[PDB]
């Protein structure tokens, strides 16, 4: 998820900022041994604040500067930050 993307919410700008499968190399310069590092680096930082992260796409490169964002439907919180209970079995 986070050194490997795969599905993410929308209902954001997403210009410039896209995640389905792509590769993240590194944000604001600072490189990541695991996703753990990564998630741990944010650490809950998004709207407002402005980082840069570069893409790789079939062995390209691009820099844009975007304003990160907030879930428009739950400003009391930020990022999912994996939350999700295994109490949902499957009903």
């Amino acid at each position: 998820n986070g050194i490997y993307a795969s599905s993410v919410v929308e209902n954001m700008p997403a210009k410039g900022k896209i995640e389905v499968g792509d590769k993240i190399i590194s944000a604001d310069g600072k490189n990541y041994q695991s996703a753990e590092k990564l998630i741990d680096y944010i650490s809950s930082k998004k709207a407002g604040d402005k980082v840069t992260l570069k893409i790789e796409r079939e062995e390209k490169e691009k820099r844009v500067t975007l304003t990160l964002k907030q879930f428009p439907d739950e400003p009391d919180r930020a990022g999912i930050g994996v939350s999700l209970e295994h109490h949902h079995h499957h009903h």
